[PDB]
């Protein structure tokens, strides 16, 4: 049916973040994109809208050197083509409002793996660059870990793509566009199978 | 059909928790519960072993009345039968990794409703009271808000429940021990569906 009447009013959106630490209150936010879905008129959900940002840290903002060397982020670099924090939420902002009304949905909810961590994020970033009506739901989350743990037995995100039949290139693993777009393939398949194999709708398993 | 298995060698846990407040550094801990499960030799999945405490607010805890006015618990009540964080989370401890020896897991995962809030009081808990050798994974869990989002098109636990054929008792919506066993029957029964509908094994649908 519509998107609207999957997830009970919830426009799933997929984001994804690369950080300067673990803590999102004090560290950087270096990297965010953002893919939106949509459900075709037989009910099949697909990636709709793709936006991604290189961010610049908000002044004042801590930066963990092993965060640096681990996703091999180096915030100085002047051809980063890095936006502010503002900028980059503001346009996923802008475009998930656009989502939801469209949909007939009543709010989005942060699709992501191990969801929690790049939800908290977001939300602080969002808080430091002041936007209002932050379309998403303040706690709630589609983690991508505990689904492909149900669905694929596996939590780790490059082997749930593989055990889905996915590629996945560990060469892009610390890029947030990157692991978005493997995140948002792997949650449209998860879904789909479920919907595939007669678990939705709820009516389908007796119609036979 | 292994439970060790089943989530590449992690030992769910269902565990549910009452509180007085949203933080959960500051905030006391008053209830918690947990669920082991276990696998039959078909690889279905059941509650296993129950756990229940009511917890005292440990000493220079804060505790919002507006929490209290909601939960309905008196921490200062002398017939709640409180037992400190230490006393409640070893013996929780205790169980989980017996569990995860016995069934060949090597780590224990939370399974939660919105299992993150849980899952940090529960740490949280757990530092202040200086165990060691916490058997839970340290981020990772399994929400069956997202799981049933998936399973039933439903994020709130008692319409969750309702939707999978459960009942639910909103009078007792604000025990720890409740919501516990309610949870664990839901993701029980969204696990052993997907096994049903032939989605696991991996394999089982080609066969
Ligand atoms: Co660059
Ligand atoms: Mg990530
Ligand atoms: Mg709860």
């Amino acid at each position: 049916t519509g998107l609207c009447d999957r997830f009970r009013g919830f426009y799933p959106v997929v984001i994804d973040v690369e950080t300067a630490g673990f803590n999102a209150k004090t560290d950087a936010l270096l990297e965010i994109a953002a893919i939106t879905l949509k459900m075709d008129e037989q009910g099949w959900l697909m990636p709709d809208t793709t936006l991604h940002f290189h961010v610049e840290p908000f002044v004042g903002a801590n930066l963990q050197p092993e965060a640096l060397a681990f996703n091999g982020i180096d915030p100085n670099d002047p051809d980063r083509g890095a936006v502010s924090e503002y900028e980059a939420l503001h346009e996923i902002f802008k475009v998930v409002r656009k989502g939801i009304k469209a949909s007939g949905c009543n709010r989005a909810i942060m699709v992501a793996h191990n969801a929690n961590f790049d939800h908290s994020f977001m939300m602080a970033a969002a808080e430091r660059a002041s936007l209002k009506r932050n379309p998403f739901h303040p706690f709630a989350t589609f983690d991508t870990a505990a689904l492909a743990g149900l669905a694929l037995g596996q939590t780790v995100l490059s082997k749930a793509c593989q055990t889905a039949g996915m590629d996945f290139d560990s060469t892009q693993a610390h890029s947030a566009l990157y692991d978005t777009e493997r995140t948002a393939v792997l949650f449209c398949e998860i879904v789909n199978r479920w919907k595939r194999l007669g678990g939705w709708p709820l009516s389908a398993a007796e119609e036979v």
